[PDB]
């Protein structure tokens, strides 16, 4: 179990002004620290955020958070469930800012909600330094879905923060799961505009080099992995289902069970091909040909394999690669088969 700590800096808040926080399970014998960013979509205007506050309030407020959370998947402390980092210090950072971890705006006379995701990450890091993070060798910033995009948006800022605080020995790395989206055409008209609106509403911030490339008004581009990733300095391992359910949802694709006809077949095959293409120059990546969403905190995350290598193994090979290609220890694992579940190890249900 990971135990809740609300932030001592109570100016760093969830959407409704309640304190943000983190769940922590320390491992005194380890210099590895895993900080996991929870996902859960986002909201981009008053009306949409008001609706989220009615029925997704734990994603907007700490008032009802439990005192503990069980660590699962990569956050598990059991080697059987987590062959990769079972002995690490484990941190789960609840997503309560609804801003894809990009916001830096407080609740105020003019703002019904606070959007402080980027500040939450930095405040968590600062408060952890006194609880052992100061002695870390590796800080792995991981996250799923909106948290995976949050990794891409924040990993270099965490690195810069620790450098400026005087901890140059801590190696900051990223693990972005299910946060690598395509700004593609929908299958039918009903994602780019939502982020453009959100950035303004949240006072959202993006990594500096990416911001300098795209410039004012175009920072929404930095929420798309294939555009922001090449600008990043920190090592980032990208985990992405080729047929991610959230991608298909934003693309207005709903697979019932009737025979898929040619237009949709071509659409789905093209989506997988495009995703594969965007990963070709990502040296640390795990991209199975499955219709699914998220993996790293699922208890059965050990089961999927690409080219016979599981994700925990690929992450271990990545660790080895960052010591100083490895025989039988691959780090770039992208399926080439073109249809969901052409990989036999894909999740079932
Ligand atoms: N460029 C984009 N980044 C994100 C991050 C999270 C998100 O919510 C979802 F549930 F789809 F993951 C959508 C998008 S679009
Ligand atoms: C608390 O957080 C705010 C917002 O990030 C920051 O401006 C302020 O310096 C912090 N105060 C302390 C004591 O850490």
């Amino acid at each position: 179990d990971l135990r809740l700590h609300l932030l001592l800096n109570t100016s760093v808040t969830c959407n409704d002004g309640s304190p943000a926080g983190y769940y922590l399970k320390e491992s005194r014998g380890s210099r590895r620290w895993l900080l996991f960013l929870e996902g859960g979509w986002y909201c981009f205007n008053r009306e949409n955020c008001d609706s989220r506050y009615d029925t997704m309030r734990r994603l907007m407020s700490s008032r009802d958070w439990p005192r503990t959370r069980t660590g699962t998947g990569i956050l598990s402390s059991q080697p059987e469930e987590n062959p990769y980092w079972w002995n690490a210090n484990m941190v789960f950072i609840p997503y309560c800012s609804s801003d894809v971890w990009s916001g830096a705006s407080s609740k105020s006379e003019k703002n019904e909600y606070a959007f402080m995701g980027a500040l939450i990450i930095q405040e968590v890091v600062r408060e952890l330094l006194g609880r052992g993070l100061s002695g870390a060798k590796v800080l792995l910033l991981a996250g799923s879905s909106a948290g995976g995009t949050g990794v891409l948006l924040n990993v270099d800022r965490v690195a810069e923060q620790l450098e400026k605080l005087g901890y140059p020995a801590i190696q900051v790395r990223g693990l972005a799961d299910s946060g690598w989206f395509l700004d593609n055409k929908q299958y039918r008209h009903t994602p780019t505009e939502a982020i453009r609106r959100g950035i303004r509403y949240w006072n959202g911030v993006v990594p500096e080099r990416c911001r300098r490339q795209f410039q004012e008004g175009e920072e929404w581009n930095c929420f798309f992995g294939y555009k922001v990733y090449p600008t990043l300095r920190s090592p980032v391992f990208v985990v992405q289902w080729l047929f991610d359910e959230a991608q298909l949802t934003v693309d207005n694709v709903h697979l019932t069970g009737q025979p898929v006809q040619e237009g949709l077949r071509l659409y789905i095959q093209n989506l997988g091909r495009e995703l594969r293409h965007t990963l070709k120059d990502v040296p640390a990546s795990f991209a199975p040909a499955c219709l699914s969403h998220e993996i790293i905190i699922r208890s059965h995350w050990t089961d999927v394999q690409v080219k016979g290598t599981s994700l925990p193994r690929a992450l271990h090979c990545w660790d080895r690669s960052l010591h100083d290609p490895l025989k039988g220890c691959p780090v770039h694992l992208v399926d080439s088969c073109p249809w969901p579940h052409c990989n036999p190890s894909c999740p079932t249900g």
